[PDB]
């Protein structure tokens, strides 16, 4: 309950700043996505408002970056979505009003949810994801193959995306459990007509391993921590210079 | 007119309750490589009653526990009377469908011990079946048991396969040689573009982990042909027997060894 107090302070007092990790194309190494991560710099209502600010924030700073001429016509941001912001109308009218606001392409925001959801998947989460969809909004599962999954319900979703959790990234090529399960949810993926990005990556091994095996997208420590705007905005100049 | 209780316990003491056998076969051959048996009570009152009729009620009252160990012996008393008959080859296995709440006090063990101790049979040619939702109810209970049993021999696999929920992890870490496919979905491919979809990513996992796969409810050559061109070991269905009386499936057996 302290810690949710912190957080609210935080909020309340806009002491909240977004970092990103780039997201890269494997075969060419261009940053071609970022996932926004909340940093500190020193309840539901919490997490919505919270997502309400990232949301705004994230669209707001891909557009500026889009105006100055710093971000590429590929370029994609993600936001993270918690499993708990899908009770009532609030998700779909907190991206709606980060997209008005910013002006931003819709296709440019992409949602990270975790794979858990399935297994709180009702009607009204069905009916929310259907709607998020219908406004060009990128979906992806996150922490793949941590949580559970219906094979069915995998088959149906609108989700374009998965994220293959960074415990699995980081045990390949040595561990045949781990390696079984990455290669496994890339060819999943491949039949469902996702795009997969390997979380986590630490070593050149397990990028390249990745790569041979048509895994997209990457991120990781190894090519580039999470890092403040003008820092990722550094990256994407020198990319589009090369 | 008696509780269905006191009729299910009536039914264990005086051997009412039968197993049918549904031949499963590998697909590139046809051959019929084992058999799921399934339950069904001969009521005198009614006939032959199916499992749907009286199994939840055995478990509102425990009396599931008695009864599925009831079929796990004599499923493996019947596979050792056709091996002792001359009339089961080698490779044939027979598969009992096993309950969640069997896990409990590890007694599932305990019981897979004393219908082989009876019977005689080989760990090796008795496989289970679990339904895909016990990756919602995973213990550690649960997991010594089936360790113990793939430390046996007995192979296991998922049932209802897509109808529940599945941890990745799980699917790898556990001892499931195989899954089975249900038959809501393989029934309705490749007509219905989402149940087909369906199937062809349940296929993709399998093959991803080193599963076995047995499709259930394979009711065309349409459907028996879609499957085996996509690597699916197994099938089971109406399109190649129903489920048999015993006497019936070992005719079966007999017909294939010429
Ligand atoms: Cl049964
Ligand atoms: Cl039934
Ligand atoms: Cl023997
Ligand atoms: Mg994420
Ligand atoms: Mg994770
Ligand atoms: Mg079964």
């Amino acid at each position: 309950l302290t810690l949710d107090t912190r957080l609210r302070q935080a909020l309340e007092r806009n002491e909240l700043v977004l970092h990103y990790q780039p997201i890269v194309e494997l075969a060419s190494g261009r940053i071609v996505g970022g996932e926004a991560l909340v940093r500190w710099e020193d309840d539901t209502g919490l997490i919505v408002a919270l997502s309400d600010w990232v949301l705004e924030a994230c669209c707001t700073q891909l557009r500026a970056w889009q105006q100055q001429g710093r971000a590429a016509d590929d370029l994609t941001l993600s936001v993270n979505i918690s499993t708990r912001q899908f009770e009532g109308e609030h998700l779909t009218r907190a991206v709606d009003r980060a997209l008005a606001r910013s002006g931003l392409r819709p296709d440019c925001l992409e949602l990270e949810i975790t794979e858990n959801v399935m297994l709180v998947m009702t009607d009204e989460v069905r009916t929310c994801l259907d709607a998020l969809r219908a406004r060009g909004v990128r979906l992806a599962l996150d922490d793949f193959g941590t949580g559970y999954s219906s094979l069915s319900y995998l088959s149906q979703l609108p989700f374009h995306g998965l994220k293959i959790d960074q415990s699995f990234v980081r045990k390949i090529p040595a561990h045949p459990s781990e390696t079984q399960i990455v290669t496994t949810i890339l060819a999943l993926a491949r039949g469902l007509g996702m795009e997969v990005v390997a979380e986590g990556i630490e070593t050149a091994q397990q990028y390249a391993f990745l790569r041979d095996r048509g895994c997209e997208f990457g991120q990781g420590n190894l090519m580039s921590t999470p890092q403040a705007a003008d820092a990722f905005a550094s990256l994407l100049d020198r990319q589009k210079a090369s």
